[PDB]
């Protein structure tokens, strides 16, 4: 059977694991809204500050569904699970179904706000998955998959910048009024999801996309040594040394100790010299990154104009709050109550240094970039970052190595658009008129997790996800991290030692 | 055909009757409800005093079917049938029907309260039926099945306990503030039933389930002599006695009577020495069963926190009202109109007692406990008496044996949980919104009953289940137990002799 | 390990002529009698312990 | 056998929903002084069998 | 055995490799938050309640198993005889006939 | 779920340091201190009973 | 006859932590590569040959 | 990186947790040849260099 | 081959989780 009166697709949840896999079925609901006009406009973005940006910011009637979180497709007892008995893993494909779609038209007449479905209505639903369009999943946004089932995901509108705003400006004529600040605006692409073809879906209908991946495994494993160790200690190195005469204090030729020999290898990249910039409000900073076709602008002012580069001294000692990972959590707070600083995750491959000898003691080197021999292993990445980026495309680049530890994929799994159909209205001329109506329905993202499962030769107990490392409370009090308050509150994790970094436990020999 | 205006099953009812099975089918009608905001939250359950005590209770939105009870199942003509014509009756299968479901919309203006359907909303259904979930059914408790067809049954919300609350407590800190009593916080399972795969319902669809049963024979016979009046009191026997001097009275050696010959049967085992404790308002009493990892708590106040044992002293004499089962009945009163005293059976397997003979006369002995050669029998379930109990999982346990006289199974069959669906609402942030709708539809549970006719050697007429123990009446007056009053109600049946309990009838020779 | 079960504590009763003792095993439906005299009417578990 | 490692998180005691109301009355003693009275388990605190 | 120990007497000290010699060596064998173990049974009488101090088998009890550490005995000797009972040793060691 | 961490091991091995699955300085292997060390079953996982 | 034999204790946590129950099937034994020694004291050498 | 050595001085908490997990290997735990007069071995290897 | 000087076995040890 078929039709209105017929669930297209039943609930589905829950995660399994297997030697090679876990996959992890997750099902949520989800509600659309007729997300401006249906029409695109554009939209200079209000900045608290005001000293002075802006962004372009070409807004659609679309709505797109983030799947970019491990929170979203693992429960803390999966993730527990996961990050304790296995060393690696990487997903393998990503299915995602939109099924019992209910498209309900709002009614207000100031007080009822009754809402009763409206069957003939329909919702356009497209998966680009060429990456023709604009991203629109970004690391670290909100709009991902909520935790929790049971909780409705509200969609978020889809929008995207067109040219970078301070390039052009103009704004001033024959201030000027420069040439070449016209020509990026003459090419300004501009893109309609309606140009591509795509479904539309009444109640009856249900969807399925998948995607495949080709991602690179991420590592749980811990290093326990520097690189720097690998020798054995009691047999003797035949390096020599010297020194300069320095001194006075005449200077002599001698042997390595057997202790402290050599190294050939070095530490991974990471920029320390760096600081923050005064007011927030924008960008903030610091190593703002940003294009200048000349001049563009130059002026010069104000001075960084430009997107910023957030967690440098990506394996490098932090040395500074400034370089971390803040998460916050859910969006209130609104600081500092929310956020967590993202704590070390004790390798040994991770943190470093690198010191530079003068004549005498040693000096802590800033900034390090990429030299050969650099091992520095990744980011541990917890239960809340996401998956995996977007990586541009781009003739050259480099290791690439996020430093919010998410993957670099070329094509991630396309962005899943969702926007309700337009219902005109008759009226008088102008009058964009159309219906107040609202979509909700079910996505069951159903992924599949190549993993696989460590082995060790260690006679000694390896650390592990306790669970006890969890803490209280609920307001008032008990009600551990991951449960639920007397209120329906879920009374996030604290610190970091919830939320179970990957790369904590286990060992690697090197 | 199929979908909306066509119906997916019809009513079923009424029992059968065979020399082999009584297949009791029983369609009624249900209603479900919001059920909190969908969300879970927990609740320390106020208590009426509050001298102190609570419980955790983690409550779902979801609700759920109980079928335990025996009353649901058979109407009073199939009960008697049952129990005067067969010696032994077990549940072979049970199978299960949701269908024909109603999902209204409730709309309310605060005056007309409107109720019009919403095609497209859905119910969620899940089965557990591998006991993943803690159980929702408990014996004894309402929201079984109602006893009459044609009343409408309402669904009663999930919940659970996680961890006692007496444990921890905590409360205090630095008072303390105890560090064991945060260990068991720290893990405190937190169970979604949105985790498993579970099917989601319009009103086109129906469900089945079924189940098996593995469980023991409850036994309808009586014994009519204790098991130590086997022999023939026309025979003599060689045991002897001796005695001690005790006296005075020089003791002498002689034979034991061809009357009153020894017994190596023992009383089945009981508590007597117990008693209930004070204000009510909670636990009661006696005998409770808590745990006291140590210390907690211990402190200790106030004395036995713990759940209460409360049918001891199973096969033995009650010798007093204490000891004993009161149903109630249908939910008022409130007491003590509604109660009723659950009196004797007339086994002779059952009552029972152990007196402990000193030098001179006898003397009760309040607590016996298991020994070998105790032969007790069973508890005489009743109309009214719930079918199974859970079974818990350990690694040990005994006999089993409930007092209660439910069977005990591994497995019983999986409670089915049912939801709807939430139907989210366009709002401003926050606003947990969602839609008011209520589902109504049809489950018809037919279960089949492996059941054995007796037969007797007996000349003498047995005992049966007249209804002419039956008694008026109905307010005012006249409408027998089983009958309906001039209002709609039923007139529950007064007393023990109403409600039929097992054992009473037929005969066993032992 | 532990002892096998057995019931020292009882002690044989007076007249003989019946029952005699010790732990008399009986039913007494309520009240069945009960009464009660005299004490301990009903079958005795002759060899105890 | 097997040896079993798992937890139980709870007594057996507490299998119940204490959101649903038990019908298993009470009644006391008339102990005192404090005349007994009848009355159903609350729905926190079921019986245990 | 699946009762609160109440007091160190009734508990398992391990020790330990033989020296000490005590008390440095041995360990005192603490709870495991079951909830199957430990527990209790408190007789009322008219007025509050009272540890019952010994409690044998009786039908219903549920108690689970010692919880085996990794220097416990894997199996123990269960003896020839005609009768016996669940067994069950307190050791938490399996009863095996013929280990 | 609760797990064995193994950050529940103590230090040490005469002086110090050499966690408790270790061998000292001397050849001494250290034995694990108190019930945390050594790991007990059923303290972990769960059972719904 | 003891756990700690047969399992390390990275091997006792895996087993903990990752499995709900366990028992034994079978086992094993070999004594092999023997070497009988002469104990020969004078007193003082004490030599094995 | 540990160190402690210092107690209240400290006597920091991440230098413990470092020892605690010390990675400890014996070449007992692998499976290896036991070798008298008589016999000989052979491994060989390749490489991808 | 056997007799002394031939080790009659090796040693063997580890552990393996399936």
């Amino acid at each position: 059977g078929s039709g209105v009166g017929i669930s297209t697709g039943g609930w589905v949840g829950g995660s399994h694991f297997s030697d090679k896999y876990v996959v992890t079925k997750n099902t949520r609901q989800f509600i659309t809204t007729i997300q401006n006009g249906h029409l695109y406009k554009t939209e200079a973005i209000e900045t608290t500050n005001q000293s002075g940006k802006s962004q372009r910011c070409v807004t659609t009637p679309w709505t797109y569904f983030n799947f970019n979180q491990y929170s979203c497709h693992f429960s803390p007892q999966d993730w527990q699970r996961l990050t304790n008995e296995y060393k690696r893993f990487r997903p393998k494909a990503m299915q995602v179904k939109i099924y019992n779609l209910q498209i309900k038209q709002i009614l207000s007449n100031g007080a009822d706000t009754t809402y009763n479905n409206d069957l003939t209505a329909g919702v356009h639903i497209f998966c680009d998955g060429e990456h023709a369009y604009p991203n629109a999943s970004h690391p670290w946004d909100e709009d991902v998959m909520p935790d929790l089932p049971y909780k409705t995901w509200k969609l978020f509108q889809y929008g995207y910048i067109p040219i970078e705003n301070e390039l052009a400006d103009l704004d001033g004529n024959a201030a000027g009024g420069n040439a070449t600040e016209k020509a990026l605006l003459y090419q300004m692409p501009f893109f309609l999801l309606e140009n591509s073809d795509h479904q539309v879906l009444r109640t009856g209908e249900s969807t399925e996309f998948t995607f495949n991946f080709d991602c690179e495994w991420v590592n749980n494993e811990r290093a326990y040594i520097p690189p720097g160790l690998m020798f054995n200690p009691k047999v003797p190195t035949r390096r020599v040394q010297y020194i300069r005469q320095n001194g006075s204090t005449a200077a002599s030729t001698g042997r390595i100790q057997p202790y402290s020999k050599p190294t050939s290898w070095m530490t991974g990249p990471g920029l320390l010299s760096a600081q923050r910039v005064g007011p927030q409000s924008s960008d903030t900073a610091p190593f703002m990154v940003c294009t200048n076709p000349e001049g563009t602008h130059i002026n010069t002012g104000a001075a960084g104009f430009g997107s910023g580069f957030d967690p440098p001294s990506g394996c490098l000692a932090p040395t500074n709050l400034e370089y971390k990972l803040q998460w916050y959590q859910t969006p209130e707070g609104t600081g500092n109550n929310g956020n967590i600083i993202a704590n070390p995750s004790l390798s040994m491959l991770r943190d470093q240094l690198l010191y530079k000898g003068n004549q005498t003691t040693y000096n802590l080197v800033g900034d390090i970039w990429m030299f050969p021999n650099q091992v520095w292993d990744r980011f541990p990445i917890t239960r809340e970052n996401p998956i995996w980026c977007k990586k541009p495309r781009a003739d050259k680049h480099t290791i690439m190595d996020p430093f919010d530890g998410s993957i670099a994929m070329d094509h991630p799994p396309g962005t899943i658009f969702i926007k309700m159909a337009k219902i005109p209205v008759p009226t008088a001329s102008n009058a964009d008129s159309y219906l107040n109506i609202y979509c909700t329905g079910q996505v069951s993202c159903e992924i599949v997790w190549e993993v696989e499962r460590y082995a060790t030769k260690n006679w000694r107990p390896e650390r592990r996800h306790t669970a006890l490392g969890m803490s209280l409370g609920g307001e008032s009090n008990y009600t551990p991290t991951y449960h639920v308050d007397p209120t329906g509150a879920y009374i996030q994790p604290t610190s970091y030692d919830q939320c179970m970094p990957v790369k904590t436990n286990i060992n690697k020999v090197l």
